[PDB]
């Protein structure tokens, strides 16, 4: 993951300072594309806004960015409501978000 | 996640971006948005809730 890259001069050349983000501590979680409450085609279903839906082997689903795990309770802000496009995961309970 | 398509046919269908497997458009494969560019008026109401 690329952050910033400066360049400096050098003898007979040029040398780049590529700053990056190698990750080191993985944590294994569960990840859906999105959550449904109803089995019916045409149900109210949701997907994450600029992130991935995540559960750390936990009873309910959460929000986390695409490349790093800072889990958050999913709200209206970080959730896009769309469709039954792929097979999203039915969690068999109604929403906690207006 | 696809393109709207008609094989010189009376009504429009859904197909992926790079391959032609036409499907009747449903609620699943259709996003409702706006009158942004000049989309095509088909002069009939929808068949999808
Ligand atoms: C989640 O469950 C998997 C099952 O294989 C386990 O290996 C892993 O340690 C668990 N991770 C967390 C964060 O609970
Ligand atoms: C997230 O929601 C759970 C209940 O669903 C609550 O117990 C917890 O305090 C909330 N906040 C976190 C994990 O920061
Ligand atoms: C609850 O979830 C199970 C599997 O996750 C599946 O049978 C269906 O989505 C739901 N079942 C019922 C009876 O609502
Ligand atoms: C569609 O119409 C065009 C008109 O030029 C024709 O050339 C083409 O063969 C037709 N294709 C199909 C699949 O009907
Ligand atoms: C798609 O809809 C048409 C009518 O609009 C129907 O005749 C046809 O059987 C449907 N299914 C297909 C093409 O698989
Ligand atoms: C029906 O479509 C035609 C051309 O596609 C255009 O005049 C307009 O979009 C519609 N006309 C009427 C009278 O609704």
């Amino acid at each position: 993951l690329h952050v910033l890259s400066l360049m400096q001069n050098a003898p007979s050349g040029i040398m780049f300072f590529h700053y990056s983000l190698i990750p080191n501590n993985t944590i294994t979680v569960k990840t859906t594309p999105g959550l449904c409450e109803s089995d019916e085609l045409g149900s109210k279903c949701i997907v994450a806004k600029d992130g991935v839906l995540v559960s750390a082997n936990l009873s309910y689903w959460q929000w986390s960015p695409r490349n790093l795990y800072k889990p958050e309770n999913l709200t209206f802000a970080n959730v896009i409501a769309v469709s039954r496009g792929a097979n999203y995961t039915t969690l068999n309970k109604t929403f906690d978000i207006p």
